[PDB]
DNA sequence: TTTTTTTTTTTTTTTTTTTTTTTTTTTTTTTTTTTTTTTTTTTTTTTTTTTTTTTTTTTTTTTTTTTTTTTTTTTTTTTTTTTTTTTTTTTTTTTTTTTTTTTTTTTTTTTTTTTTTT
DNA sequence: AAAAAAAAAAAAAAAAAAAAAAAAAAAAAAAAAAAAAAAAAAAAAAAAAAAAAAAAAAAAAAAAAAAAAAAAAAAAAAAAAAAAAAAAAAAAAAAAAAAAAAAAAAAAAAAAAAAAAA
């Protein structure tokens, strides 16, 4: 679900009975998009260059 | 002035191909039906002292049939080879980010004309 | 000849999509190491076999830990209410083979035309 109320996102994720949370919580910042990558590419007009 | 040769698009309608309407089979999806979990209380089950008469282990000795035993020849075990499956590098493809180039659609409102049905 | 529906005029309401360019990630499909599994060789520990043996079940009998009886008291589990998880039953569906209607090529032959001969 997601309860975003304006006052700070919320996407509830209820972990079922047979399970850690923990390990379903890495498993979405390993697959998901939870976790990204921001590749830094510094580049920018010098002089003109 | 009359008469003669040639050229093509039409009378074309039929053969071939293409396009457009169709409906059998394996993959989705909503329903009912059966596995799970938490409370009340409830007679009911079950934990823990005391006494008691019991029935199996430890003095001692006996044997016999399972523990000794050696040896032949099997046959499971191991070796090499090859096939089948599993699993991981490799490659390919696709998506998102932010400034650019391009486009495309659905309805109100009135009045008049085409364009089908009865 | 009556009814009905499309379409077009111009100011209004409101939407949708295809590509380029680089760099990173995520699916998804392949070669290729790598180890199970299986067929077919020789090879070698185990059962057989036999004689020979001595270690633990019987038997006598005491006695000492015991399982039923009695009592008090604690409170686990069972059945009845509700509330979720998860799987067969049945029905539906999008491509997909089958059929039918329209576009392009085909020549047989002639109307009209253009051109030239004597």
């Amino acid at each position: 679900r997601d309860e975003s109320d304006k006052d700070g996102m919320r996407i509830v994720i209820e972990v079922k009975r047979d399970a850690v949370g923990e390990v379903v919580l890495n498993n979405l910042y390993s697959q998901t998009q939870l976790q990204v990558s921001f590749g830094i590419n510094m580049v920018a007009l010098h002089h003109g260059q």
